[PDB]
């Protein structure tokens, strides 16, 4: 209803659908304070049904990952009916999009791409969840054409799950991201899946098979970097630690993946509390003392939202 709106049009102006992925809404949306555009994930609960859990844990998982290739969680709010997540946009598009305008990518355009989702994921795995749904269309850019990480719902897309994920049985995981980053890898240079089949049981086959086409244009290092991705042992795949600084991924950079955050959640912004305080009638320790909590009300989103604005050389002010 209107009352779900209330308190959600105090903040953020709605601007057009963009998006109706899965069973949610997002639309473009601007916070009022600050000017910044957001993405606003929208979902009704009495329409979530048995999915709705999955919401919370996505939300759970959200508030604990902040990293430079995780798409940031700013504000969480649920009313009556409805939960609001606001996000950060990624106006540059689905991975999916780049490579099927770009046929297929090059090596060094791969490795560009391929080493911010070895940074995101190894950071994700090294704060014990597993993203359990890698996929092109689940990595957005941003107008930076900086790659973003999104859909926690899992801590799948049928052609990038692990064998062991189609035959229902125990899994790991992290070896379950390995191997749909193997499959990322390939599609990458190829522009085309390694196992597909218009049937299912076909590729249910083809995928526990483990075989699949090696195209011409690929260099020796790419192929072995496949395999060593792409086993069907998932005790056999490469570990995220040896990929982190594979001869593969080095290649032209001479340093490893930085997979560590760089968007801390202890050091706070002086010019970005200075600006908060002078707007709630407040002193600015307990400004200080109320962002560090955390809770991604109003405020937590104010407060990164302005600090991305500073990042961006805009003036640190509000509205
Ligand atoms: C079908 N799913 C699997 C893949 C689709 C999902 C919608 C995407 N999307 C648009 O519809 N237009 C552009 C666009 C721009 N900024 C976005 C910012 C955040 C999110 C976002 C973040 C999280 Cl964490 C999340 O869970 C969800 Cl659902 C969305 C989506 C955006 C977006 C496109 C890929």
């Amino acid at each position: 209803g209107s009352k779900d709106y209330d308190e959600l049009l105090k903040y953020y102006e709605l601007h057009e659908t963009i998006g109706t992925g899965g069973f949610a809404k997002v639309k473009l949306a601007c916070h009022i304070l600050t000017g910044e555009m957001v993405a606003i994930k929208i979902m009704d609960k009495n329409t979530l049904g048995s999915d709705l859990p999955r919401i919370k844990t996505e939300i759970e998982a959200l508030k604990n990952l902040r990293h430079q290739h995780i798409c940031q969680l700013y504000h969480v709010l649920e009313t009556a009916n409805k939960i609001f997540m606001v996000l950060e946009y990624c106006p540059g598009g689905e991975l999916f999009d780049y490579i099927i305008s770009q046929d297929r990518l090059s090596e060094e355009e791969t490795r560009v791409v391929f080493r911010q989702i070895v940074s995101a994921v190894a950071y994700v795995h090294s704060q014990g969840y597993a993203h359990r749904d890698l996929k092109p269309e689940n990595l957005l850019f941003d107008e930076y054409h900086k790659l973003k990480l999104i859909d926690f719902g899992l801590c799948g897309s049928l052609a990038y799950a692990a064998p062991e994920l189609i035959q229902g049985k125990s899994y790991l995981g992290s070896e379950a991201d390995v191997w749909s980053m193997g499959i990322l890898l390939y599609v990458l240079m190829c522009g085309f899946l390694p196992f597909d089949d218009d049937n299912v049981m076909a590729l249910y086959k083809k995928i526990m098979r483990g075989k699949y086409d090696v195209p011409k244009w690929l260099s020796p290092s790419s192929i072995l970097l496949l395999q060593q991705m792409l086993q069907v042992d998932p005790k056999k795949r490469i570990s995220m630690k040896n990929l982190l600084n594979h001869p593969w991924i080095m290649q032209d950079y001479n340093y490893p993946v930085e997979w560590q955050s760089k968007n801390p959640f202890i050091h706070l912004d002086d010019d970005c509390v200075t600006e908060l305080s002078v707007h709630h009638r407040n002193n600015r320790q307990t400004m200080e003392d109320l962002i560090s909590l955390w809770q991604y009300d109003h405020l937590t989103a104010t407060y990164l939202l302005l600090l991305a604005k500073k990042a961006r050389g805009k003036p640190v002010r509000l509205r």
